[PDB]
């Protein structure tokens, strides 16, 4: 459903 963040590290919910 979420996948990843998209900035630097992504695991940032």
């Amino acid at each position: 459903i979420w996948g990843d963040s998209g900035k630097l590290i992504s695991t940032t919910a």
